[PDB]
């Protein structure tokens, strides 16, 4: 068909280029045109190879189908299997050393490649089940967890008690600001959660504050980490995909168990409800995550917002869920321009379930928790979630979203706002 | 293959238990575990059968498609052709002999039964149009009541008056509590004033009741009937999805007719614009049909809801429908912890229309009746109709449900609440 | 094949027998009536059924396997002479095009049954759905002075290039922008300069001064279609209803489709950009329906909002499509089944409108409003809002049966009479 | 609560409801002057609200927006009463006694009060004694 060869082709132009000339900022204008065209030949060609070939790749690299393979596995395999498709662990190296400014934005060939496998109604559902199967982490930390009901975490405090699993969220000095650390200790909490028999219902929350202009003080979250962000340090894969196709979707959707107990045959997936409550903030990531929560508390003086509207990457699946929330005025306002919600106004009802003061906050969280026990709730949480938001929508979405993202994970704009954070 | 076989040999052994051991409820630990393992093997089997031979079995039962079977039919067909995998007429009636409490569950595997078909694009989408289809019942009393106006049924009373088919819900002695006999008249209702030309818009109002605590007062719905439920004589089948794809669905989408008439090709089926009335309250399934009706009325006193939050079984399509009209965070409220919501309030104009006084009331729904007469309204409905609501999005759904509703009908919770009544 | 051709060659031709020899439309008796009636059903009948089985076949023989992207125009037209009594002749619509509706034999149908089976079929489907996407021919052309003048003066839209913003004005100031072909075919060519000139980053669209003397000196947005051309037999189905939803409303939406010229065009084979609406005076059933494809809507303080033809109209184009998520079902059939208008200070506006503004404030908050939207970060998340709010199957299956339901409303006798009193 | 009982609620410092009750004046065509309701009630609602009210005869719901106007708190029926107990507690000091007062006192003066009950001495008599009241009172 001629495609890999070209392809190969590309790629080697690229090697060749970038071997050859000065690095990224002692560039001239001639050569820094040079090496975008051919960036932009080769990814072409990566496109082009996988709308014909994403099925009989995916295929080479979990045998059919019959091996989950997890995403930063998958893309690691797949660029030993088909060299200059996407970027090896040695080249990812080069580029996570770099500050964002400096790289070449090979991710972006990863990016490519979800886009391709998620696209197909084959190999998209396969990976999207892959990635609600427990985190090996999560089954390694699973005994201690049932026998002592508590793990500590680098990001993430999670407390069995009463039947909840209590996610205090305690990066005390940056307000709980996200990064691929944090990705895996909420997931590897959410598995916990999930996997415990002992636990019936989820509580996520922000931890006390440390850092002097919120002393004592809860805060969920300000979202990504930014400063990392410009330094190079957010992956695209093991932090943006990541969440979004991990604890995110695994709130919504339950962890895929293999066959091991009964009822597995009607309930494959272990779900439960989740309640967060929302103190001081929920900014960006963690405004994104309240669109997934059975129910959500707010303190009074708490604000909901995806800030990022002039030169910031997509909000995660916001642009997906937000809509079914506050319809698509709403939703652009918060997310074409930036429009910051308050506990107190009328339209935060079309987020936030309960609004109550500091003071009354705890114990009105403690009834929530109460109130989700049953079966009953399971079963109608997960027939909500079904009509809510379907298999193909939120694959179509994240497909879409993979190379996106990866776009705005390179773009100018971002790594100008960024770096004066 | 070898699933046919290992299934039948499961059913055997299930077959076995039942002959040998004692009765419900007379049975030790040992021996309720012996017969709950071996149910669970037989209906693993019942699903891993159907995953790969859903289509071949439902081609068998319909000729390749070429016959309409409704639900009730379609099961005891594939009973007979396929023996162990749906209950027989006779395994059926031992169970409806049983309070729920004692039942084996067999209603279970027809749940496993409907959830494939309903799963699969070629029978899914055939069977679904089987149950839009008029009911006989129906095709044999139209011309008494073409000619008459009229038709007395136990639970509901229609009259044909100015154009308008009114449907009186009228089982005066239990605020129009629901079974199996209210849905054959309902759906037959519906089908009546469908095929009837002289009906231009439809009208659905609870009676006058007569009960001590609401005589001469009309209430619309308290839902399905508990201690019929308790008893052993709600339906999985018979009930509860012959509602959901019957009348209900024919609200929405209207009657599949035969090629019969002129326009045929472009409006197979006869749709009409639907106007319901609210008095007292519309609990539970009577909650439901308020998601399908062109207009909604409600008295000023009346009020909403679906209240088995923790106890109690899906609330029909009610999941699938009410974020439409609510957003997710109130749908959850009124769903997963049974906010009951007033006429009132304003959050009722999210699911009603209008709202007046008693005494305004009566000549508010006249007024509504003629402004959904012509053909444009036709058209808008059926536009509007189809936006809302996708035939997938409908069937994925109602797939799910067949099985997840099953399963709800006998657990030990609901079984327990509903003894209480 | 398996006879339909035969079938429907056959129904077609006692179609034109009574045509032929019965006396005119207004002269028939019942009987003669009722018999063209029959006529006309049996071979729309068989219309359906053929493209039922041979829709993809069909459509593959008129764009070569899909390998020739054809607008609706040129599809219909090419479709005609390929399947003779499949869909109407040039011929056969221009003398249609001469009598008012009333008088019509609904020809048009006939393609209302093509394009509904076309953009069913889900490969023949998306293929048209692109072909409407490409920049028409006329923008191709006026795109060089476009550039070089930053204006373009055309019968009911002129369009400005200033401070990056493509600055749409619908200006039929005899009519308050009353709609028909030309404006249609204006409005598309207009959206597609602004996508195509890389001087502008965002569009605006917002009514001009008026003339008519009860709005001497007002801006109107819009009062809809033109019902007296609409009576009078000018109203094209294809040219005017199908048109608009699928070219320029959609370019809207999803962009411009372009050709492999370009850096980019792997990730971005369409050029989208973003676009606010401000709406004086009113905005009435096409105008309305405008507003439910915008990433910001302004309203002057005085405006209202309706689609009101609830008892005898056509469908409100995409409105049944859109409003429900805007409005949600309660509000939606309020809206279109009942014609309830909404008023720009109501608090329901809110779902519709974005800022409420007092006529002597709008100038600027127009303004502001355009500033606010010009990055990169706002074309990629309107991208990801559009394709979650509006997925390309739905709009695909809903254009489809659009296709046939408007057919057949834009010759129902309910129609006819209600745009004949205007 | 009707008629009398509503007028009592505009002379309390907190008021609880169920969520299905509902508050009137009704008697608008043919009643006597619903006490002191017309000299509180356009406190609460003001004139166009208390207008609707007292001259037209509209009933207020619980559950409507305009509730909030007569009434601090509505409950669902299986949460009153415990609503009712925790509405007792927050009224116990001093502080309340003596704000409460300083409250009475700006929202109705003593010569507002005495002035309104001089007129509505006669003004009830003639009502009471009004054939269009004997006729509709004769009715019930
Ligand atoms: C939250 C604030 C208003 C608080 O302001 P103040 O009250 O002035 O306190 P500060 O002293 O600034 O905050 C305390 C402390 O936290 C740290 N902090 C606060 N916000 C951040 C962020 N975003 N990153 C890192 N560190 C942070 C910062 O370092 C501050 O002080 P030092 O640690 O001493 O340097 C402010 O910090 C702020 O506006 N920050 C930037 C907001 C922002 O743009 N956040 C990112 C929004 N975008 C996303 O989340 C994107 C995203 C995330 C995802 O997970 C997925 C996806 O698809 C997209
Ligand atoms: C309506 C009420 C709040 C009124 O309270 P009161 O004024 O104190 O009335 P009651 O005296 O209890 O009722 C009057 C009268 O009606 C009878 N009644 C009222 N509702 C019922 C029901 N649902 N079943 C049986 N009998 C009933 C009640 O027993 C009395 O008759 P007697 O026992 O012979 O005296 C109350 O009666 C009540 O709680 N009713 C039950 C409400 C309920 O839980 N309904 C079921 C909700 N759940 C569903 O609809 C489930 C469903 C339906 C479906 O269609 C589909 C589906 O997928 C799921
Ligand atoms: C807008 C109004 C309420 C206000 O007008 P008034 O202030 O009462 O002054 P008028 O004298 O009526 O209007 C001034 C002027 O414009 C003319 N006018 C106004 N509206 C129209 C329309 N729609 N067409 C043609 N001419 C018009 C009107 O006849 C006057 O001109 P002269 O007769 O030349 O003097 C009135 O003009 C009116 O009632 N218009 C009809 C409203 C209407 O039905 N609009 C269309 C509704 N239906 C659709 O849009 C259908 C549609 C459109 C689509 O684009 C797509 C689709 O799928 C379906």
């Amino acid at each position: 068909d001629g495609l890999w060869a070209a392809l190969t082709e590309a790629a080697a132009s690229v090697e060749k280029l970038l071997a050859t000339l000065p690095e990224h900022g002692a560039r001239s204008s001639a050569e820094r045109a040079e090496i975008a065209a051919a960036h932009d030949a080769a990814r072409a060609l990566r496109v082009r190879f996988l709308d014909t070939h994403a099925d009989a790749v995916y295929d080479r690299l979990t045998d059919h189908r019959r091996v989950h393979l997890r995403l930063a596995e998958l893309v690691e395999a797949a660029a030993t299997a088909f060299p200059g498709l996407v970027p090896t662990q040695q080249q990812l190296a080069v580029e996570r050393s770099l500050p964002q400014a400096a790289k070449e934005g090979h991710e972006i060939d990863q990016g490519i490649f979800l886009r391709a496998v998620l696209r197909s109604p084959l190999a998209g559902p396969h990976l999207l089940d892959a990635m609600l199967r427990p985190t090996p982490r999560a089954l390694e930390l699973l005994p201690e967890f049932v026998r002592t009901g508590e793990v500590e975490m680098e990001a993430v405090h999670l407390e069995r008690r009463d039947g909840v699993a209590r996610l205090t969220m305690c990066r005390d000095d940056r307000l709980n600001a996200e990064d691929g650390q944090q990705v895996d200790d909420m997931e590897t909490a959410v598995d916990l959660a999930l996997l415990d028999p002992g636990v019936r219902v989820g509580l996520l929350r922000g931890g006390v504050m440390s850092h002097p202009r919120y002393r004592g003080k809860r805060v969920f979250s300000a979202g990504i980490n930014l400063k990392y962000l410009s330094q190079g340090g957010i992956s695209l894969v093991d932090f943006l995909m990541r969440r979004e196709l991990g604890y995110i979707h695994k709130l919504v959707r339950g962890v895929l168990t293999n066959d091991d107990r009964p009822g597995w045959w009607h309930s494959p997936r272990i779900e439960k409800p989740w309640v967060a409550a929302v103190d001081g903030f929920a900014i960006g990531g963690g405004a994104q995550l309240l669109l997934v929560f059975d129910r959500v508390l707010a303190s009074s003086d708490a604000y909901f917002s995806l800030p990022a509207a002039k030169e910031g990457i997509i909000p995660g699946a916001a642009n997906l869920r937000l809509g079914r929330f506050a319809g698509p005025r709403v939703s652009r306002q918060v997310i074409l321009e930036g429009r910051r919600i308050w506990a107190k106004e009328p339209e935060a009802r079309l987020l936030v379930d309960e609004v109550v003061e500091p003071d009354e906050l705890d114990a009105a969280i403690e009834r929530s928790l109460t109130r989700l026990d049953g079966d009953a709730v399971l079963a109608n949480r997960r027939m909500l979630n079904l009509a809510d938001e379907s298999p193909d929508g939120f694959r179509a979405y994240m497909a879409e979203f993979a190379l996106m993202q990866a776009l705005r994970l390179y773009g100018h704009d971002v790594i100008d706002k960024v770096g004066r954070f």
